[PDB]
């Protein structure tokens, strides 16, 4: 069972902000990753959030998903996971811009694809896959994380247009989880964030959701296969329903992987 005996977790250093809470490096039967919520006495609205996330993490078990160890509430609402020695992808491609190699970038693509496949089969929708929620553990293995938004405003440049247009209270879908996977391709394939030459969020928001703006797909490393090119295109396709699902994505990647 999943509630960790209280006052069994040490926490050392602080690492950044998460989604409900803040993240820290800590101990619990080893190096672990802890995300907790400072706030002493917290909201009905907040511990909902936490009850929810937990409710979903408990359901995952799979190499490519960050591995839920436990959760506690006394003295604070804390989620614990394995520690990833390494960095988020984001932090690779755009902080220390790691010249990675093209087979490794397709591997990362495919490992993400694997994780998303797993997620969707279980009817989980991340709603916030982005290169920040992908931690690359011992550079070889991918773990999707941060299940604050998951289920059964977030980070903008991975939002599919229909999330953006905010057409009806709930416009999320495997299909949207796919549009974000496509921006992750766009980053992998181009060592870059989309829309670099625009500095006004609000504008991007508008422009993308309305269809006027979309990733310049011609910025993609030349070493890059063209099928992976066609794939990103099919992934990003503005019209919700045109986008392949993960099983088919997995397939496409795996296929062209024999090169
Ligand atoms: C914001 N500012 C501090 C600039 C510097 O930026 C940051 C750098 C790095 C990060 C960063 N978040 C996580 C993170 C995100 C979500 C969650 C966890 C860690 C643990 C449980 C969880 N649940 O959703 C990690 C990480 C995770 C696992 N292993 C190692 C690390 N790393 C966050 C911010």
């Amino acid at each position: 069972d999943w509630e960790i005996p209280d006052g069994q977790i040490t926490v050392g250093q602080r690492i950044g902000s998460g989604s409900f809470g803040t993240v820290y490096k800590g101990k619990w039967h080893g190096d672990v990753a802890v995300k907790m919520l400072n706030v002493t006495a917290p909201t009905p609205q907040q511990l909902q959030a936490f009850k929810n996330e937990v409710g979903v993490l408990r359901k995952t078990r799979h190499v490519n998903i960050l591995l839920f160890m436990g959760y506690s509430t006394k003295p604070q609402l804390a989620i614990v996971t394995q520690w990833c020695e390494g960095s988020s992808l984001y932090h690779h491609l755009h902080i220390i811009e790691t010249k990675f190699e093209m087979i490794k970038l397709i591997d990362i693509a495919r490992q993400t694809a694997q994780g998303m496949d797993y997620l969707h089969a279980k009817s989980i929708i991340h709603r916030d896959l982005k290169s920040n929620n992908i931690f690359l553990h011992e550079d070889l293995t991918v773990k999707i994380g941060d299940f604050g938004l998951a289920t059964v405003s977030g980070s903008i440049l991975w939002m599919a247009p229909e999330v953006i247009r905010m057409q009806d209270k709930n416009p999320y879908s495997f299909q949207s989880d796919v549009y974000a996977f496509g921006i992750v391709l766009y980053e992998l394939m181009t060592g870059q964030l989309p829309y670099s030459n625009i500095n006004n969020r609000d504008q991007i928001i508008f422009m993308v959701g309305r269809g006027y703006l979309s990733p310049d797909l011609s910025k993609v490393r030349s070493n890059c296969p063209k099928a992976m090119k066609r794939l990103m295109a099919e992934c990003l396709k503005k019209k919700r329903d045109e986008r392949p699902l993960f099983p088919q994505i997995l397939a496409s990647i795996e296929l062209l992987a024999r090169s």
